[PDB]
This record gives C-alpha cells, structure tokens and sequence, in this order.
C-alpha cells in the first residue's frame, strides 16, 4: 500500500525527539512525542548504512504482529531520514532493568511473573505461524507497571513450510541460539523454545551473561557431550528443570510456548 494510502504513514511534523536512547552502525533510538502528548520511540535509519527496504520489513512485519505481549508499531515515516515509530517502553530494556535498583528488589515471584507474560508473547508468535530468532532478555523490553514485552523484529519470519533456513555465512550469538540454528541454519519455533529457556537464565541471575566462565566453543563441546548450563545461584529447582525441557536435545521434543506459559503461570501464583 502507497505511503499516501498507508494508514501507518505520518508526516514528520507529528514527532518531536526529545532523548536519544541508543546510537550504532544502523541508526538510532530517541523518546520523543507524537503530536505533543503521546510518549513514543523513535527509530532512526542512518542514511548509507543499510537499505531502506530492509529497513522497512521490521515493521511491515509488526503490521501483521499486533498483540498486548509485542511492542505496537505506531507509524512510520518513509521519507529519508526514514522512522520506525513504535509504543513506547518506560523501563526500557529487561536485561538493563533487572540491574536497577528496582530490578534488584524484584522477588522470585514476580520474576516468574514477567517470565510467563513473556511466555505469553511468544505463544502469540508461535500461533501466527512466525518465528523471532532473537529471543533474549536484552530483547524484552518492560514498562512503567512492570510489564513485559516482545519487541526487535528484525530477525523474525513467517514460516511457511516449518522452517526458515539462513545462509551458511550468517552468524549468531552462540549462547542464545540453538545448535541446530547455529550448525545448520535451520530455525523454527523450537529454536525461540530453546532461546528461551537461556533467557529464563537471565531472569533469575538478574542479567547475568549465560554459560558462566565458558568460551563460545567450551559451550558448544559440553552441549554435546549432553551438559546444559550448569544450575544458576538462586535458581528455584522447578525453573531449571523447565530451562531443560527447552534445552532438549530433539527440536520436536521442545515445549510449546503456550505450555511454557500455562507452568510459569502455576509457579507464579504458587509463590
Ligand atoms: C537507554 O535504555 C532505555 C530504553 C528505553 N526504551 C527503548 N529502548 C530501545 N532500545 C535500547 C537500545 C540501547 C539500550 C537497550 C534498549 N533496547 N528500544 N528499541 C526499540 C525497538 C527495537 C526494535 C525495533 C523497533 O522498531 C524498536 N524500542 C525501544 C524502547 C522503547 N520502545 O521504549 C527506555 C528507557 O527508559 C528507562 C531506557
């Protein structure tokens, strides 16, 4: 649909940047306002640095993600300096978040909490017949009310026919991602189920980088060897064994994310 038909089209005057966020390679991220009142973020596309189109596909794809869970998009403006315009997250980022002196205060139980809501958002995407692909703390991002959401799409695909196959020189955080991603760039829901199991791990060590004291290729040879990540300081017995479940060692042998949410939500309201 043309810009001048768009719905999700505005005009540049609408937005007023008011605190950059984020500064890298691609662009950035500021807090502004959409016309005077509506807090926002605003994604900035650096000119040169990648194409427009590419650009762009992150939020033709949150056109068709619209959930509580995932961070809305709001507009865009598709005229150079091109903008991503999406809701806006107060807390910002959960892996920074978890760091804060609020963060810190958090129980075990609101952990879980935010862990299923996270769970949640997932189950949406694994419905819709998508995939993320860049599931991990730093990804969620959390609001004013301690609210959990998806967001960065920049990876995600509809999947078709089960699977989303990358090129072999593409590259991926080797903690995060599951090894059959990372040996055959083949991804699929149970990929997210794996990732997300990693993430859990940061959930309860507030942050922490996963795989304490190990080398990408240490991780990758204890995995095989049939280790998972060794059992986290403060970590409830209940959730470990729910991180194991998706860190099986069969893709179809995963959880789904709407089971994950439906135990997360008994160890929730158990504690
Ligand atoms: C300084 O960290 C704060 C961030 C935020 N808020 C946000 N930060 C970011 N990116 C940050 C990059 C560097 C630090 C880590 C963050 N992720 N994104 N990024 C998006 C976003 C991601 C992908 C696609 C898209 O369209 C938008 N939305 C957001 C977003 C939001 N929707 O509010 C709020 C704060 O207030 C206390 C502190």
């Amino acid at each position: 649909k043309p810009w001048w038909e768009d719905e999700w089209e505005v005009p540049r005057e609408t937005l007023k940047l008011v605190e950059r966020l984020g500064a890298g390679q691609f662009g950035e991220v500021w807090m502004g306002y959409y016309n005077g009142h509506t807090k926002v973020a605003v994604k900035s596309l650096k000119q040169g640095s990648m194409s427009p189109d590419a650009f762009l596909a992150e939020a033709n794809l949150m056109k068709q993600l619209q959930h509580q869970r995932l961070v809305r998009l709001y507009a865009v403006v598709t005229q150079e300096p091109i903008y991503i315009i999406t809701e806006y997250m107060e807390n910002g980022s959960l892996v920074d978040f978890l760091k804060t002196p609020s963060g810190i205060k958090l129980t075990i139980n609101k952990l879980l909490d935010m862990a299923a809501q996270i769970a949640e958002g997932m189950a949406f995407i694994e419905e819709r017949n998508y995939i993320h692909r860049d599931l991990r703390a730093a990804n969620i991002l959390v609001s004013d009310t301690l609210s959990c959401k998806i967001a960065d799409f920049g990876l995600a695909r509809l999947i078709e026919d089960n699977e989303y196959t990358a090129r072999e020189g593409a590259k991926f955080p080797i903690k995060w991602t599951a090894p059959e991603a990372i040996n055959y760039g083949t991804f699929t829901i149970k990929s997210d189920v794996w990732s997300f199991g990693i993430l859990l791990t940061e959930i309860v060590t507030h942050g922490r980088i996963p795989y304490p004291g190990m080398t990408n290729p240490e991780v990758i040879q204890n995995l095989e060897r049939g280790y998972r990540m060794v059992r986290p300081d403060n970590c409830p017995e209940e959730l470990y064994q729910l991180m194991r479940l998706c860190w099986k060692e069969r893709p179809e042998d995963r959880p789904t994310f709407d089971y994950l949410r439906s135990v997360l939500e008994d160890f929730f309201t158990a504690t």
